[PDB]
């Protein structure tokens, strides 16, 4: 048998104390009043005694929402320590008002204060009541602060310091506490969410709590925007300066839900189709014909803007959608010329052809536009855009091409057949670089999928899955390098000269593959091409009769095949499935944020002409404050309605019924 | 029972650890009633974590 | 503007009728009583008037659970038609008892009767109250009944007939109505669930409702079994005759949940490990060593059973687990001999070797065991097992092999080299058939995965996904046949003789593939092998300079590749994913049912010896009734507890409070 006793004993209550606590629980006002009056005289009952659950009489009265018994206990001067915190957590306005007018165990940490707890409960009534007085919340220090106080607190007690910081940020990120006590609730929500996201990044632990607090701030900003009821209010909000300034700030803080607001998107769409008033209601054929017409007329629009910007055609290109169409048409003509550029080849360093002469101004315009964007935007913004990396690569390659061409033009005059050219001849390197540049230039069209409704979210999904692909590539490369090292170690003894080969061809790119694993570089290439099955099996064979060596090499090759294809590739498929399912929910918001950024990029005056043509306050504050006041009122009302539309409710109902029953029985009897 | 471990136990954490281990072993041994022993062991682990 | 009026007008109530209905809704007994007494004298208020929702005063009283006002209305002789149905649906015992003691719109169809509705509500109290009287439910006819009444009702009104049949089966399948008014609740649940499943199969519409009713009956049987509290009760239940007879009946009706009951599984496990009392608590190495020892000693156990069944070794094989081990060991030795059978080949029809002479008794034993199982079990049971099909194939092939060998032995005596043998020589056909038989014999080991905990549910999952594979194979074959027809139509003009080929080899199985699409059979084979990439591209090339024909053939081949691989194969993967996710939940129950069938197959006396050694009542009814009574009581109590542990509840609370308030105000004032 297992004897069961009380290992951690406490102080039991007497019979009279238990009876008094039972009377308090049942809500019998008369018996509780008699017990208090008798305790004043006989001192037989301790009014501050706890229960087996640790609650005192005052805590029992608070938990039952019994205001009469609460006031009766308060009038008899019972212990009140931390009772206000319990009243606030219970979210009972009457208890809070009663207690405001006036080391034991506690359910609240020592750093919790009444205003902080009210903010944690996000109860607008109690938060407003506490802010009516002079209450303050301590300022959290910098995320990476290194002052003496922060390091001293962290070293003395890391748990307490982290808990206090989390409690402070829970208090500040309260939507009700931001609705009050905040000059600009929208900007406060933006920056508070950004700081919470940064804290989530920095704090490896407590990451989920900071992430959810940041998400809560983002949702509060979105709902405040949702409360707008007219286009005038929306324009006032988005144009406020601390045009579309606040929208730009929201984009800066990655407020995807705020930007993808349907009314914000509608306003941005009206700005986007400046020229066409009825683009929303048109047939597919009409839109396609209009887009084709504007694309084919892009040089005329660019020339008209160059000559006279103030005309029906001069300023027609400054419209965002028209500007986007013209830039896309210019890039498409550039790609068409790139395709045509491959339609005498023995000249060493030939002069550029007509197609190359037409291509050159586009390349110069691309370089000039890149450096102009670099100057106008800045450094950090330029480097934050990943597409710019590709642009840089393209430009560099093109520049290299030009350089090499010039070199080949000045260093060579004779016409020698390409068969006997040097391997590192300038023309061959220039042509290879130009081909790579063509590949990258055509691949640059992916970024335009954002402008499309059907292609945008798909591109978002693929870009997000590229992260899982990158994660898997590391372990794949580790396995590939391991097996390459092993196969090269095994096979490098049987390396044969190219002369001994049947066609004087050495390597795996010959008709009969040979020396697949002779060198580490060739072993890497062989193991790569085996993924796609282009490496034949007889490459694991050697001229000598070393059948054990051939079998071991074949076994290494087979194990590599099994791992890379059966195991790693299926695991990659499973990871992609999971990630795509995870990101399918938020694809629309991500796409709309990306498309909003694309649209905003075409609102600026700079960069109007596509290549190659580019180389040739108090009242506003008062209006914003009035609109913000209206939005805050509407948001508070809506959230109260949503909250209004548990076991403690049934406990309160029972308490009310019992109190009424005792009152009636006392009045009658 | 988490409440019965909170009382009547010198070391609730060690008791929870060893009780969860024994429940997992019983789940392995008992082909039937496997789910109930698994959930009891998980409950003991959660009690230790909450403590 | 859209004018809004009442298109379907009704008869509005007067002011006094509306006031009376409001008084009834509020529960004011005094005003309702006064209104009734005044209506008796002045005839100014219609006591049977409806409301805008169609409810009368009696229906309002029933819906509020106001028994006092209900009785007051009944004492004044108000219209009571279909009020009992509303009382039953509300599941109020007091209303039902009041109404039992005593063409307008109705919420219940005309075929609904009080007992049927009570069964639909599955309320044990009301069902028992109605069964206390003499109530009956009409018998549904046969599922495929063809009597005059059924066809007449179906032709006159199919909707009404189907609705009435569904209502009757909803009534009968009520767990409370089966707990009462049923001699054998378990057998009734089994057969009722089976019949509901058959109706679901037959009725293309209403399939989901019959499926859920059948599932409900299965769950009721499982819960009744769950209520057993001792092994004596469980043995009494499972051994009842209308051993393990009721368990066999449950297996017959595909009661997977009933069979996979943990207590049923525990009893079956104790029966399964008859010899070993402590097999449950043993190490993996001990179990593996014991299994290996018993497997290696299987011939000794078989011989001991043959000589003297009554000994420590004679009856040691009759134990189910030992019998399974011996049969598995015998089959494994047979497969080992099959492997050894491939370790002079110019003899036409050679005499059988030592390995073949050892194989022959195993084949004879397999055939004898198959026919013995066919005789002992029956025809329908034998043909219902799909594995038997494979067995049949194996046996047939083996028989064919023997026949051909005999033919080749008697028809040929000379030793001619195999190079110049006929294509259809008996020896070649016999060897091909024997190889196919070996493949099938080794593949027969899949059925033993059921005996394993880790391999059982996996086999269940793969077998269930084979259905999706079969479904996809139809459309794949349609596409394959279409493209084969097209490619053959295009290419059959350029068919070349085998002599013209470089190595006198024609077809795709040559070193240089040729005539890939010349004939329909060869086109089918080429398109099949292209799925795995073994068909080279140059097969779409012809000797003539018909570049358009070659391009069109290559385009057909490429379209076939795109469809079969990119489209069809990925769709097959998606289907397999969905089906595997769907069937992962019930894998354990399916596996335990299959393993129970496997274990039961080894409980019988017949078939004890594996090949080749196989060729050398009132008191029981009273006990079952007592156990069933105990189980029914426990089940009723448990289900009532589970149900006890809506807006109408709050409406009833408000009604009670208002009635109390009116009573107090009348008593005081
Ligand atoms: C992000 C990209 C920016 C940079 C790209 C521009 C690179 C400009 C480089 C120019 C050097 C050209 C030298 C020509 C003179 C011949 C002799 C010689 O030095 O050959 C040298 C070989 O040099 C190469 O082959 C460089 C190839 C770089 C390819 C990068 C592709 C990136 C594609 C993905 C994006 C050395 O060979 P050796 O010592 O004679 O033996
Ligand atoms: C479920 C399986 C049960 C049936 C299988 C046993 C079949 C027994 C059959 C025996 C006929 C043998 C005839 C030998 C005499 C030579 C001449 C001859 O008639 O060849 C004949 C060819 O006949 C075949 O090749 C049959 C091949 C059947 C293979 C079935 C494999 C099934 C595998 C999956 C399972 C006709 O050829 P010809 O007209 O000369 O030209
Ligand atoms: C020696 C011989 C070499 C031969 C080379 C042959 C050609 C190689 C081609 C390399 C492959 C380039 C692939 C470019 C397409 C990437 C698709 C990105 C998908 C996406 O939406 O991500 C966006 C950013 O992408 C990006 O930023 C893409 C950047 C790609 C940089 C590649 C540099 C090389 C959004 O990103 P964001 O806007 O959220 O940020
Ligand atoms: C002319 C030359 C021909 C060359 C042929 C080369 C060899 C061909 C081999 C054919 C493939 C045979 C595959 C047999 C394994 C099937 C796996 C079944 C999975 C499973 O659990 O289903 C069970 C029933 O299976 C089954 O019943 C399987 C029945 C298979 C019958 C095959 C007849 C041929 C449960 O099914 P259940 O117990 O619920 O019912
Ligand atoms: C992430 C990295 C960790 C993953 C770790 C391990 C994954 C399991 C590795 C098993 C590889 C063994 C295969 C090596 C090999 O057989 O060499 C062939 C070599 C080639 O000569 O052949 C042999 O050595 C012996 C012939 C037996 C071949 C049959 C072996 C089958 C084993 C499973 C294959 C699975 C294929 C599944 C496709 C649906
Ligand atoms: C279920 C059945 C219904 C499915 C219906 C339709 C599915 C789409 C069919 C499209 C097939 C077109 C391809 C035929 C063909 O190109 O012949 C080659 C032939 C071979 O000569 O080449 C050509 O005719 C012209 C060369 C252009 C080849 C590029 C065409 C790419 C089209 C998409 C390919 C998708 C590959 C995706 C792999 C990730
Ligand atoms: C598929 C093969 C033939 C490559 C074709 C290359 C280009 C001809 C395609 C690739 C991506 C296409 C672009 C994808 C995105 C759009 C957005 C599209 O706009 C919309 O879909 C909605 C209306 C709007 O832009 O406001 C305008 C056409 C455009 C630039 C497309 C123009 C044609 C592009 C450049
Ligand atoms: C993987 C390659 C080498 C093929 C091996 C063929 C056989 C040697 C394997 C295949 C399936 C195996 C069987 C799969 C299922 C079982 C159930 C297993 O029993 C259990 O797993 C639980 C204990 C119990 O049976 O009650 C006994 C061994 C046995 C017959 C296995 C014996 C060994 C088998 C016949
Ligand atoms: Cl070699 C290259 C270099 C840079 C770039 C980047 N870049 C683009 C590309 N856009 C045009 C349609 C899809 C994205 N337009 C530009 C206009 C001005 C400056 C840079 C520009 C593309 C290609
Ligand atoms: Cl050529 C063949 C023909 C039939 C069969 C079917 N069969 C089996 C197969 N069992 C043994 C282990 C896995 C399933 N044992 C038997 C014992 C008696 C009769 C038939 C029997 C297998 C192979
Ligand atoms: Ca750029
Ligand atoms: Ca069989
Ligand atoms: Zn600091
Ligand atoms: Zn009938």
């Amino acid at each position: 048998r297992i004897p069961l006793q009380i290992v951690r004993a406490e102080t039991e209550l007497s019979a009279e104390e238990k009876a008094f606590l039972n009377a308090v629980e049942k809500g019998d006002y008369a018996t509780v009043k008699q017990a208090l009056q008798e305790a004043e005289i006989y001192y037989n009952v301790n009014i501050n005694c706890m229960d087996p659950l640790g609650r005192s009489a005052l805590l029992i009265a608070i938990e039952n929402e019994n205001l009469e018994i609460m006031e009766l206990l308060l009038n008899h001067s019972v212990y009140v320590g931390d009772a206000l915190l319990y009243a606030i957590r219970k979210e009972v306005v009457g208890a809070v008002e009663l207690l405001l007018s006036y080391t034991q165990f506690s359910e609240f940490t020592p750093d919790i204060t009444p205003i902080m707890l009210a903010a944690h409960t996000n109860n607008y009534e109690i938060i407003k009541l506490l802010v009516q007085k002079r209450v303050t919340i301590p300022r959290p220090h910098q995320i990476r602060c290194n002052c003496v106080e922060c390091v001293s607190s962290s070293e003395v007690d890391s748990l307490r310091h982290s808990r206090s910081r989390l409690n402070i940020y829970k208090a500040l990120a309260s939507p009700s506490l931001i609705a009050l006590s905040s000059e600009d609730p929208i900007l406060t929500a933006f920056r508070l969410g950004w700081e919470l996201k940064e804290l989530s990044k920095v704090e490896n632990e407590f990451k989920a709590e900071y992430e959810e607090l940041s998400q809560q701030c983002k949702l509060f900003a979105k709902d405040l925007l949702d409360q707008a009821r007219s286009s005038r209010e929306l324009e006032i909000i988005l144009n406020h300066r601390d045009d579309l300034a606040k929208l730009k700030v929201a984009i800066k803080y990655h407020q995807k839900e705020f930007v993808a607001q349907p009314n914000c998107q509608q306003l941005l769409a009206t700005l986007w189709y400046d020229g066409f008033p009825g683009w929303r209601r048109k047939h597919w054929v009409v839109k396609l014909l209009t887009c084709m017409t504007i694309g084919f007329l892009f040089p005329m629009l660019s020339i008209a803007y160059l000559i006279s910007p103030r005309s029906n055609l001069g300023l027609f290109i400054k419209k965002p959608f028209i500007k986007f169409i013209c830039h896309t048409a210019s890039y498409l003509t550039f790609l068409f010329m790139l395709l045509l550029a491959s339609q005498d080849l023995h000249v060493q360093g030939p002069p550029p052809t007509v197609v190359e002469w037409m291509i050159l101004p586009w390349v110069l315009g691309f370089i000039w536009g890149e450096i102009k964007e670099m100057w106008d935007g800045g450094f950090t913004e330029y480097i934050h855009d990943w597409w710019n990396l590709m642009d840089f690569a393209m430009n560099s390659l093109y520049l290299a091409t030009i350089s090499l061409k010039i070199v080949a033009y000045v260093k060579y005059n004779g016409s020698r057949p390409r068969e006997e050219w040097e391997m590192w001849h300038p023309t061959l390197i220039a042509e290879a670089l130009f081909a790579i540049s063509n590949i990258l230039s055509s691949l640059r069209l992916i970024s335009l999928f954002t402008a499309n409704s059907h292609l945008g979210p798909l591109q978002i999904s693929l870009g997000r899955m590229l992260l899982d692909i990158l994660k898997f590539l590391f372990i794949y490369c580790l396995v590939l390098l391991a097996f390459a090292n092993g196969l090269n170690q095994l096979y490098f003894y049987y390396e044969t000269r190219a002369i001994d080969e049947p066609n004087n061809c050495k390597g795996i790119r010959c008709e009969k593959q040979n020396n697949a694993f002779s060198t580490l570089f060739e072993t890497l290439q062989s193991l790569f091409w085996s993924v796609f099955g282009l490496l034949n099996l007889y490459v694991t064979n050697v001229k000598a009769r070393h059948e054990f060596t051939e079998f071991v090499g074949a076994t290494m090759f087979g194990t590599y095949n099994v791992i890379s294809l059966v195991v790693l590739l299926n695991m990659l498929i499973a990871m992609m499935n999971n990630s795509y399912q995870l990101i399918a929910d938020h694809a629309d918001i991500e796409w709309k944020f990306a498309r909003t950024k694309l649209w905003m990029s075409y609102f600026d005056e700079g960069g109007t002409l596509p290549p190659p043509f580019n180389i040739i306050s108090l009242i506003q504050n008062q209006h914003y404050q009035e609109v913000i006041r209206n939005l805050v009122k509407r948001y508070v009302a809506a959230m109260i309605r949503n909250s209004k539309t548990t076991e403690e409710n049934f406990k309160e109902l029972k308490q009310d019924i019992s109190s009424f029953r005792y009152e009636v029985l006392d009045l009658l009897g």
